[PDB]
């Protein structure tokens, strides 16, 4: 039974574990925790990169962002690198997706703009999709940082699958600007062993991480089996009775994605 396994690998890795695939036309949704709040950590940039790319025209990838030193406060794998250059928005979306980049992420809540240094446009573009559970509320580094049980910086496993059906595969987006977003979730670099471990090599996988304080892992993919039926798989952990330095766990993503796969399969 799912939820005795789900239950079981709580115990096993002593985490917290939520789980959301939206029904299709013959599975029924498969839901374990999936209404209750775990932190974004990274998995936000994947719909604030559909937000930036929505806001502007295609050719505004091309717009150079400068920066500098004091800018660069949290893991960031390619901005660190290109201070002096500068970074064009379409090469931030990239880093941001495809190597989890958090000056990238903040630099492009600055472009989307408004109060909060762009928080409070990235949870309306949310609320646009008919989300009215999540809440983006601090940039990077401290919106990994909430307490277990704080609200702050918050989706679930069934708000943010939801979300992520509309961009990839409804019409949230145009499909040109879809497509960029699929593409870079494609070429994603920091999956390999979440969503994607748990699905055998002829599904296709593009995924959005996130990792954080407090054992935090997350995963939110959509899926392709080999006759090209999508499905949208999110999970999400944590681990207070670790406290803040809890070591976050892939293997627990990958397990639970071994158990919704055979479901799928
Ligand atoms: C966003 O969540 C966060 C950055 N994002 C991700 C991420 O996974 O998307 C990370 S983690 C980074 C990429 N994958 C590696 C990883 O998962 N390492 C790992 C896994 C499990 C345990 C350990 C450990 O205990 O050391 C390490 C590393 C990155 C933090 C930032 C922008 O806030
Ligand atoms: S060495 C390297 C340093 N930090 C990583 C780690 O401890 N990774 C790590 C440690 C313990 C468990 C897991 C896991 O993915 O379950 C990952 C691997």
């Amino acid at each position: 039974d799912l939820a005795d396994r789900f239950a079981e690998l709580e115990r096993r890795y002593d985490a917290r574990l939520g789980v959301y695939v939206p029904a299709t036309g013959t599975t029924a949704a498969i839901e374990y925790r999936a209404d209750e709040r775990f932190a974004f950590c990274s998995t936000f940039k994947a719909p604030l990169v559909a937000a930036v790319l929505h806001q502007n025209p295609l050719t505004h990838l091309d717009k150079l962002i400068t920066y500098t030193s004091d800018d660069i406060r949290s893991i960031s794998p390619v901005a660190q690198q290109h201070v002096q250059t500068g970074m064009t928005i379409g090469q931030l979306c990239d880093a941001a997706i495809r190597y989890s980049d958090g000056t990238a992420a903040n630099l492009l809540l600055a472009d989307l703009g408004g109060p909060g240094g762009g928080t409070a446009a990235f949870t309306g573009y949310l609320r646009s999709l008919g989300d009215t559970v999540s809440r983006l509320d601090a940039e990077e580094p401290e919106l990994n940082r909430d307490p277990p049980g704080d609200e702050r910086d918050t989706t679930t496993p069934h708000a943010i699958a939801l979300v992520l059906q509309q961009l990839v595969l409804g019409n949230a987006l145009p499909p040109d600007k879809r497509a960029l977003l699929t593409d870079w979730m494609a070429r994603n670099t920091t999956g390999a062993k979440r969503i994607r471990a748990g699905f055998p090599a002829d599904w296709k996988v593009i995924d959005k991480t996130g990792t954080g304080d407090y054992g935090r892992a997350n995963d939110i993919a959509v899926v392709w089996s080999p006759t090209g039926v999508p499905y949208v798989v999110a999970v999400m952990s944590d681990r207070a009775g670790g406290g803040y330095d809890a070591e976050p766990r892939e293997a627990l993503l990958a397990e639970a994605a071994t158990c919704v796969a055979g479901v799928l399969a």
